[PDB]
């Protein structure tokens, strides 16, 4: 009857446009990243200009 939301102890895990998204199906925690980022936690930027 509520949306607890993602935890706040991971220390901003997802970086560079990291929107926490709790998947009920997979039953896990994932984050959405933009194109260009792939490095661990989308930390590294792989911009193609």
């Amino acid at each position: 009857n509520s949306y607890p939301g993602c935890p706040s102890s991971y220390d901003g895990y997802c970086l560079n446009g990291g929107v926490c998204m709790h998947i009920e199906s997979l039953d896990s925690y994932t984050c959405n990243c933009v194109i260009g980022y792939s490095g661990d936690r989308c930390e590294h930027a792989d911009l193609l200009a």
